[PDB]
DNA sequence: CGGCAGTACTG
DNA sequence: CAGTAC
DNA sequence: GCCG
């Protein structure tokens, strides 16, 4: 809809990328506000009349109209794209991107034979290319199709959906966030020693970032998966077991978009409630930091239609979500 | 002035 | 806990 | 960065 926005994007994925993440957060809300907006600004009224523009944005926007090039790009440390190069490293963020840099790293080959790498980070890196390549929703299909299968085998009750971007509608997934629960409310369980182990045995999960399997609470897994056959490529899988009572919110949550539920999140909270994948509160008590101090009351919704409801907001459609 | 979402692992 | 990621 |  707009072209200042990929101007913009630049600055908000430099200060990202240097762990400035309140500034970031401001452009990355400016330029959702303006990629939602038909009739391309053309007047500084025009700009702060938007929510989410105020002086500082509509002058660099302004800047892009009457000048077509935003002056700050050029003032952007040489240490973003190595920063982004590093934090692009699964289970790396801006702090270790930051210390690799101070220590004198500028490449991937610097990390290989340098670095020190947590277990997760030395998956993240193993993979570096294909954690970054979007698959087609066809085979986030297959491998929504496959965790299914693995799961009703042993427990047909077991719901499975696919949520994330696919729920969305997107063409291309960047993982497959697979919900699983059921509809007794407790079967749900202890499954993920089953699931994983089952998944194992038939060479599909081939990596673990995050599976805290001693412990009988586990509520997700973050791993690596790949299809059987020639023409395949690693792909991210994440799985959260919920009990069928949190349903529509753990839905609702990893559906998403992520700032959409931060939205979501935070208009609650403007109501004095509280919006998690774990349920919907009201009457929670906090204090002056927005800090919560009192619990509240969780709510009914068995339906994401009663979460929107409750908040006074029209349902939208998990493709009308994709903030 | 100061919050900006709420939560689950890892070590 | 800080860091990281969903 | 924006906004109450
Ligand atoms: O910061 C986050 C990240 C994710 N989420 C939720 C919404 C998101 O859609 C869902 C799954 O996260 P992914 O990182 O898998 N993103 P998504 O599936 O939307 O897109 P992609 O195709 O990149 O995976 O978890 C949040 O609430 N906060
Ligand atoms: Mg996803
Ligand atoms: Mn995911
Ligand atoms: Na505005
Ligand atoms: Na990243
Ligand atoms: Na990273
Ligand atoms: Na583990």
């Amino acid at each position: 809809n707009l072209h200042i926005t990929e101007k913009l994007e630049v600055l908000a994925k430099a200060y990202s990328v240097q762990g400035d993440k309140w500034r970031a957060l401001g452009y990355a809300k400016a330029i959702n506000a303006l990629k939602s907006f038909h009739k391309p600004v053309t007047s500084y009224q025009e700009a702060c009349s938007i929510p989410g523009i105020g002086k500082r944005m509509a002058e660099k926007i302004i800047e892009i109209l009457e000048s077509g090039h935003l002056r700050k790009l050029d003032h952007i440390s040489e240490s973003v794209p190595v920063l982004e190069l590093f934090s692009n490293i699964w289970g790396a963020g801006t702090k270790t991107a930051q210390m690799w840099y101070q220590q004198g790293f500028r490449s991937l080959e610097d990390i290989r034979s340098q670095a020190s790498l947590t277990t997760q980070q030395a998956i993240g890196l193993k993979h570096y290319s294909d954690f970054l390549e979007r698959m087609p929703r066809e085979e986030a299909t297959e491998i929504e199709q496959t965790v299914q299968k693995a799961a009703q085998a042993f427990n047909s009750g077991l719901l499975c959906v696919a949520c994330g971007s696919y729920r969305r509608g997107k063409a291309t997934c960047g993982d497959v966030d697979v919900l699983i629960t059921h509809p007794d409310g407790r079967s749900h369980r202890g499954i993920f020693s089953r699931l994983l182990d089952s998944l194992r045995q038939e060479g599909f999960l081939t990596d673990d970032l995050v599976s805290q399997e001693e412990n009988g609470q586990q509520q997700k897994y973050l791993g690596v998966c790949r299809l059987p056959g020639p023409g395949r490529r690693h792909r991210r899988l994440d799985i959260i077991v919920v009990p069928y009572s949190e349903f529509a919110c753990a839905l609702l949550y990893f559906t998403g978009s992520a700032h959409f539920n931060r939205s979501m999140r935070a208009l609650a909270k403007t109501k004095g409630m509280s919006l998690s994948e774990h349920a919907l509160s009201t009457a929670v008590v906090r204090n002056t930091h927005g800090a919560k101090v009192g619990p509240g009351r969780v709510l009914p919704t068995p339906t994401e239609k009663d979460v929107f409801r409750l908040l006074g907001l029209p349902y939208r459609e998990p493709a009308e979500r994709d903030w």
